[PDB]
Protein backbone atom coordinates (compact mmCIF):
# COMPACT_ATOMS: atom_id res chain seq x y z
CA UNK A 1 0.00 0.00 0.00
CA UNK A 2 1.35 3.42 -0.96
CA UNK A 3 1.06 6.22 1.59
CA UNK A 4 2.41 9.79 1.85
CA UNK A 5 5.86 8.44 2.72
CA UNK A 6 6.07 7.04 -0.84
CA UNK A 7 5.43 10.54 -2.26
CA UNK A 8 8.68 12.41 -2.85
CA UNK A 9 8.81 16.12 -2.07
CA UNK A 10 9.47 19.15 -4.23
CA UNK A 11 13.24 19.57 -4.58
CA UNK A 12 13.75 15.84 -5.26
CA UNK A 13 15.66 15.51 -8.58
CA UNK A 14 13.35 12.79 -9.98
CA UNK A 15 10.49 15.32 -10.17
CA UNK A 16 12.59 17.44 -12.54
CA UNK A 17 13.65 14.64 -14.88
CA UNK A 18 11.88 13.53 -18.04
CA UNK A 19 10.33 10.12 -17.31
CA UNK A 20 11.22 7.18 -19.54
CA UNK A 21 8.77 5.67 -21.99
CA UNK A 22 7.49 2.21 -21.08
CA UNK A 23 8.14 -0.87 -23.15
CA UNK A 24 4.99 -2.90 -23.79
CA UNK A 25 3.97 -5.25 -22.38
CA UNK A 26 4.62 -3.88 -18.90
CA UNK A 27 6.54 -5.97 -16.38
CA UNK A 28 4.51 -7.49 -13.55
CA UNK A 29 6.22 -4.99 -11.22
CA UNK A 30 5.21 -2.07 -13.46
CA UNK A 31 1.58 -3.25 -13.50
CA UNK A 32 1.64 -3.57 -9.71
CA UNK A 33 3.11 -0.08 -9.43
CA UNK A 34 0.39 1.40 -11.65
CA UNK A 35 -2.38 -0.50 -9.78
CA UNK A 36 -0.96 0.78 -6.46
CA UNK A 37 -0.93 4.36 -7.82
CA UNK A 38 -4.64 4.09 -8.61
CA UNK A 39 -5.24 2.38 -5.24
CA UNK A 40 -3.54 5.30 -3.49
CA UNK A 41 -6.00 7.69 -5.14
CA UNK A 42 -8.95 5.43 -4.18
CA UNK A 43 -7.68 5.32 -0.55
CA UNK A 44 -6.93 9.05 -0.41
CA UNK A 45 -10.56 9.68 -1.41
CA UNK A 46 -12.01 7.26 1.17
CA UNK A 47 -12.63 9.42 4.27
CA UNK A 48 -11.92 6.60 6.73
CA UNK A 49 -8.82 5.16 4.98
CA UNK A 50 -7.35 8.64 4.35
CA UNK A 51 -7.75 9.61 8.01
CA UNK A 52 -6.26 6.31 9.21
CA UNK A 53 -3.15 6.54 6.97
CA UNK A 54 -2.87 10.34 6.94
CA UNK A 55 -3.55 10.50 3.20
CA UNK A 56 -3.95 13.78 1.42
CA UNK A 57 -6.83 13.35 -1.07
CA UNK A 58 -5.82 13.27 -4.72
CA UNK A 59 -7.41 12.84 -8.13
CA UNK A 60 -4.13 12.27 -10.01
CA UNK A 61 -0.75 10.61 -9.46
CA UNK A 62 2.26 10.26 -11.75
CA UNK A 63 4.98 7.61 -11.34
CA UNK A 64 7.77 10.21 -10.87
CA UNK A 65 5.98 11.35 -7.70
CA UNK A 66 6.78 7.94 -6.16
CA UNK A 67 10.34 8.26 -7.48
CA UNK A 68 9.74 6.02 -10.49
CA UNK A 69 10.89 7.83 -13.61
CA UNK A 70 8.44 6.09 -15.94
CA UNK A 71 5.63 7.47 -18.08
CA UNK A 72 2.66 6.12 -16.14
CA UNK A 73 -0.12 8.09 -14.51
CA UNK A 74 -3.30 7.28 -12.63
CA UNK A 75 -6.33 9.55 -12.60
CA UNK A 76 -9.40 9.08 -10.41
CA UNK A 77 -11.94 11.86 -10.58
CA UNK A 78 -15.22 11.00 -8.85
CA UNK A 79 -18.69 11.87 -10.19
CA UNK A 80 -19.50 15.59 -9.56
CA UNK A 81 -22.15 14.61 -10.64
CA UNK A 82 -23.12 15.18 -14.22
CA UNK A 83 -22.66 11.40 -14.19
CA UNK A 84 -19.14 11.87 -15.61
CA UNK A 85 -16.25 10.17 -13.81
CA UNK A 86 -12.66 9.38 -14.74
CA UNK A 87 -10.85 6.25 -13.67
CA UNK A 88 -7.76 5.76 -15.84
CA UNK A 89 -4.36 4.14 -15.55
CA UNK A 90 -2.36 5.32 -18.56
CA UNK A 91 0.98 4.22 -19.99
CA UNK A 92 2.99 6.55 -22.27
CA UNK A 93 0.15 9.10 -22.44
CA UNK A 94 0.57 11.82 -25.02
CA UNK A 95 -1.44 14.94 -25.77
CA UNK A 96 -1.79 14.73 -29.54
CA UNK A 97 -4.17 17.68 -29.98
CA UNK A 98 -5.77 20.46 -27.95
CA UNK A 99 -7.92 23.58 -27.98
CA UNK A 100 -6.38 27.01 -28.39
CA UNK A 101 -8.82 28.10 -25.66
CA UNK A 102 -7.35 27.90 -22.17
CA UNK A 103 -8.93 26.98 -18.85
CA UNK A 104 -7.93 27.43 -15.20
CA UNK A 105 -9.18 26.47 -11.76
CA UNK A 106 -9.96 29.80 -10.00
CA UNK A 107 -8.10 28.76 -6.81
CA UNK A 108 -5.08 27.46 -8.70
CA UNK A 109 -3.77 23.96 -8.32
CA UNK A 110 -2.23 21.77 -5.63
CA UNK A 111 0.20 18.87 -5.67
CA UNK A 112 0.81 15.81 -3.48
CA UNK A 113 4.58 16.49 -3.73
CA UNK A 114 4.19 20.16 -2.74
CA UNK A 115 3.48 20.82 0.94
CA UNK A 116 2.63 24.54 0.85
CA UNK A 117 -0.35 25.89 -1.07
CA UNK A 118 0.84 27.96 -4.04
CA UNK A 119 -1.38 30.84 -5.12
CA UNK A 120 -1.77 31.59 -8.81
CA UNK A 121 -3.70 30.59 -11.89
CA UNK A 122 -2.41 27.68 -13.94
CA UNK A 123 -3.59 28.12 -17.53
CA UNK A 124 -4.04 24.83 -19.33
CA UNK A 125 -5.86 23.83 -22.54
CA UNK A 126 -9.61 23.62 -22.08
CA UNK A 127 -9.83 20.58 -24.36
CA UNK A 128 -7.29 17.85 -25.06
CA UNK A 129 -7.06 14.59 -26.91
CA UNK A 130 -4.75 12.00 -25.35
CA UNK A 131 -3.46 8.80 -26.88
CA UNK A 132 -2.12 6.24 -24.44
CA UNK A 133 -1.79 2.55 -23.72
CA UNK A 134 -3.59 0.91 -20.84
CA UNK A 135 -2.06 -1.47 -18.26
CA UNK A 136 -2.46 -4.39 -20.69
CA UNK A 137 -0.90 -2.46 -23.56
CA UNK A 138 -4.25 -1.88 -25.29
CA UNK A 139 -4.97 1.45 -27.05
CA UNK A 140 -6.91 4.30 -25.42
CA UNK A 141 -7.80 7.67 -26.90
CA UNK A 142 -9.39 10.21 -24.54
CA UNK A 143 -11.24 13.38 -25.42
CA UNK A 144 -11.28 15.57 -22.33
CA UNK A 145 -12.72 18.97 -21.52
CA UNK A 146 -12.46 21.30 -18.53
CA UNK A 147 -11.62 19.85 -15.12
CA UNK A 148 -10.49 16.37 -16.27
CA UNK A 149 -8.48 18.00 -19.07
CA UNK A 150 -6.75 20.08 -16.41
CA UNK A 151 -6.05 17.06 -14.19
CA UNK A 152 -4.51 14.98 -17.00
CA UNK A 153 -2.34 17.91 -18.11
CA UNK A 154 -1.10 18.28 -14.52
CA UNK A 155 -0.15 14.56 -14.48
CA UNK A 156 1.49 14.52 -17.90
CA UNK A 157 3.47 17.62 -16.84
CA UNK A 158 5.05 15.44 -14.11
CA UNK A 159 6.36 13.05 -16.78
CA UNK A 160 8.18 16.00 -18.41
CA UNK A 161 9.64 17.36 -15.16
CA UNK A 162 7.13 20.23 -15.04
CA UNK A 163 5.46 21.41 -11.81
CA UNK A 164 2.18 23.32 -11.70
CA UNK A 165 3.74 26.49 -10.24
CA UNK A 166 6.04 26.73 -13.30
CA UNK A 167 2.94 28.03 -15.13
CA UNK A 168 2.15 30.77 -12.59
CA UNK A 169 2.82 34.38 -13.60
CA UNK A 170 5.18 35.91 -11.00
CA UNK A 171 3.92 39.52 -11.36
CA UNK A 172 0.17 38.92 -11.73
CA UNK A 173 -0.39 35.34 -10.42
CA UNK A 174 -4.16 35.81 -10.15
CA UNK A 175 -4.88 37.54 -13.46
CA UNK A 176 -6.80 35.36 -15.94
CA UNK A 177 -5.66 35.31 -19.56
CA UNK A 178 -8.17 36.98 -21.89
CA UNK A 179 -10.97 34.58 -22.89
CA UNK A 180 -9.68 31.77 -20.60
CA UNK A 181 -12.47 29.61 -19.19
CA UNK A 182 -12.93 29.44 -15.43
CA UNK A 183 -13.41 25.80 -14.46
CA UNK A 184 -15.30 24.97 -11.26
CA UNK A 185 -13.69 22.18 -9.18
C1 LIG B 1 -5.39 19.39 -10.58
C2 LIG B 1 -4.26 18.44 -10.33
C3 LIG B 1 -4.29 18.10 -8.88
C4 LIG B 1 -3.54 16.80 -8.62
C5 LIG B 1 -3.30 16.64 -7.12
C6 LIG B 1 -2.48 15.38 -6.89
N1 LIG B 1 -1.16 15.52 -7.47
O1 LIG B 1 -0.33 16.00 -6.84
C7 LIG B 1 -0.87 15.13 -8.71
O2 LIG B 1 0.21 15.35 -9.21
C8 LIG B 1 -4.63 16.52 -6.44
O3 LIG B 1 -5.35 15.61 -6.77
C9 LIG B 1 -5.10 17.62 -5.43
N2 LIG B 1 -6.31 17.18 -4.78
C10 LIG B 1 -7.51 17.21 -5.24
O4 LIG B 1 -7.70 17.61 -6.36
N3 LIG B 1 -8.45 16.80 -4.41
C11 LIG B 1 -9.67 16.61 -4.83
C12 LIG B 1 -10.39 17.41 -5.67
C13 LIG B 1 -11.65 16.98 -6.04
C14 LIG B 1 -12.15 15.76 -5.62
C15 LIG B 1 -11.40 14.95 -4.80
C16 LIG B 1 -10.16 15.40 -4.43
F1 LIG B 1 -9.60 14.88 -3.88
C17 LIG B 1 -4.31 17.80 -4.14
C18 LIG B 1 -3.16 16.83 -3.98
C19 LIG B 1 -3.94 19.26 -3.99
ZN1 LIG C 1 1.11 17.08 -8.80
Amino acid sequence: MLTMKDIIRDGHPTLRQKAAELELPLTKEEKETLIAMREFLVNSQDEEIAKRYGLRSGVGLAAPQINISKRMIAVLIPDDGSGKSYDYMLVNPKIVSHSVQEAYLPTGEGCLSVDDNVAGLVHRHNRITIKAKDIEGNDIQLRLKGYPAIVFQHEIDHLNGVMFYDHIDKDHPLQPHTDAVEVLE
